[PDB]
């Protein structure tokens, strides 16, 4: 709704976990990864 102790208002692409800010979808996801640890790695591993 509103904020004060923050600068980045709104962005075209932000994280769903915390709410980070991004400009390109690809980027948004990249970070989103961090929000994952207890998971198996098959075709790709962090
Ligand atoms: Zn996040």
């Amino acid at each position: 709704g509103s904020s004060g102790s923050s600068g980045s208002g709104e962005k075209p692409f932000k994280c769903e976990e915390c709410g980070k800010g991004f400009y390109t979808n690809s980027q948004c996801y990249s970070h989103q990864r961090s929000h994952s640890g207890e998971k198996p790695s098959g075709p790709s591993s962090g």
